[PDB]
């Protein structure tokens, strides 16, 4: 009945650190009409996904951690 | 018939900087037993995505760009 998913953001809330470790994907796209800020969506390891801080900035440094760990080629 | 996508990655190839200014959207998720290797998938402005850079690692910076380029909040 009521509405919960009208001119907010991407999504309702969001992430500074999603699990991390779980973190098994991840999805930034800018702002719109609503959300008034960048925000992105970080899947886990076991089938969990959501949206995360807007770019991590704050968390940036532990996101460029996840984006670095793929140091193994 | 023949098959042209198998064990290879997240996609047949990848971008260092797809579309930038028209990136509108951003995916990064991990390797699997082919991809032997991290990798995202960028949209851009107008209905056009794609598989970009290994966390573009190398166009960080311009990445980084595109992240902090939602300061207008």
């Amino acid at each position: 009945a009521v509405v919960a998913s009208e001119l907010r953001c991407q999504c309702l809330k969001t992430l500074p650190r999603v699990d991390f470790k779980n973190i098994q994907s991840l999805s930034v796209t800018p702002p719109g009409p609503h959300c008034a800020q960048t925000e992105v969506i970080a899947t886990l390891k076991g089938g969990q996904k959501v949206c995360l801080d807007p770019e991590a900035p704050l968390v940036q440094k532990i996101i460029q951690k996840i984006l670095n760990k793929g140091k193994a080629n």
